[PDB]
């Protein structure tokens, strides 16, 4: 099959997807969209927004898929990354949530002018931030394993590492002495997966 | 098991909890936490905030779970709600994510000085949420049955009905003459679902 994963030139929603499907070892093509060119692809997208995934069988059947992390799930799910019981499944569950959350205090700071944006950042970064923060470190300690839920690579996983890449976008130095499961649980991650390691490390600053 | 919601007096984050239990015909104590007494009741509280389910087997097991729609899954898939096919846990996951998208357009309108409320308010009804609508009743109109995803309740159907609840909460009016799909949706989960009418019925008028 021919993926092909339609996003801005960006980390973004886009994120857990790539992420996913690196872990996974599944190949993709990653098409990014210019702002300028915006205007003409948005009516060929199904639904008119992105992320945008639009898998092609060798049978000619074209897939779009919308909505980021109902992608990531399905494919995560495909690949045995969201849980091996219902157990793990309600862990892999309840970190996305908390870290869609962090990633939802974030966005506040988006599309604002700098004058507020630094106004909403030290809201959110002597609030909610270190609040949720704290919650996700209580759920990486209840783990069996290296990782988030047990030993192998889920979905909760990747979900925390590009949302914890947006806190240090805030504040480069916010986890800087703090929050040691967080730190443990990434360099857990990239020793368990070469192949996100290798991906982290290709990329291409963005700043979103 | 006893199964006890830990909320404030209010729909929130645990209407999808009490909706998912409600449907799937589980019996839950539903405890309504007052905010004057919340400083005293949020210490003996795993990670301090709500809504936490406790539940207590007949052989004294306490587990405690935290995060609303990580509990929500769980529960849903227990009771075979999140699809019967890797195919519909995507569409049932679609749906999660666009009504959780317009239940964060109205988060904004919170917490706010009440006119500063009124702009938010107008801000997003003619922005976001009407995008967020439309998007929601081509989803709708792709299901192969009468409710969100095929004809058996999902988690979807009960996330759906919870946040076009706090649409019509910023202005009761949005959707009349608009957006058939979802008035459809309301009617045959409602249909099929005689637990869930009586349950709405019953249920105690509440602000948020
Ligand atoms: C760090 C930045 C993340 C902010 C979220 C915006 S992603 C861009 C936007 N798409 C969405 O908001 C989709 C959100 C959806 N919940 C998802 O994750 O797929 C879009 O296509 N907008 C262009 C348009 O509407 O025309
Ligand atoms: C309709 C608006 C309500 C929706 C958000 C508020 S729920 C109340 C709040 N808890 C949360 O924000 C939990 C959010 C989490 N994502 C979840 O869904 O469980 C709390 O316990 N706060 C009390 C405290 O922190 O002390």
């Amino acid at each position: 099959d021919h993926i092909k994963v339609i996003y801005f030139n960006g980390r973004g929603r886009a994120e857990s997807i790539r992420m996913t499907l690196v872990a996974a070892g599944v190949n993709y093509e990653d098409e990014r969209i210019s702002f300028q060119d915006w205007p003409k692809i948005k009516p060929t997208i199904p639904g008119g927004r992105l992320p945008a995934v639009k898998i092609t069988d060798n049978h000619g059947h074209v897939k779009w898929m919308v909505e980021s992390l109902a992608i990531a799930r399905y494919m995560a799910k495909k690949h045995h990354m969201m849980g091996g019981t219902e157990e793990e499944y309600y862990n892999v569950e309840k970190l996305i949530g908390q870290a869609e959350d962090l990633e939802h205090e974030y966005y506040k700071t988006l599309m604002k002018p700098e004058e507020e944006k630094q106004k909403i950042i030290k809201e959110i970064l002597n609030g909610k931030v270190p609040v949720l923060l704290d919650i996700i470190c209580e759920s990486l300690k209840a783990s069996t394993g290296k990782l988030a839920v047990g030993d192998k690579v889920t979905l909760a996983d990747l979900v925390l590492i590009a949302v914890i890449d947006h806190v240090t976008d805030l504040d480069k130095e916010f986890l800087t002495g703090k929050y040691p499961e967080i730190h443990k649980h990434r360099e857990n991650l990239l020793a368990s997966s070469p192949r996100l390691a290798k991906y982290l490390s290709d990329r291409a600053a963005t700043p979103f």
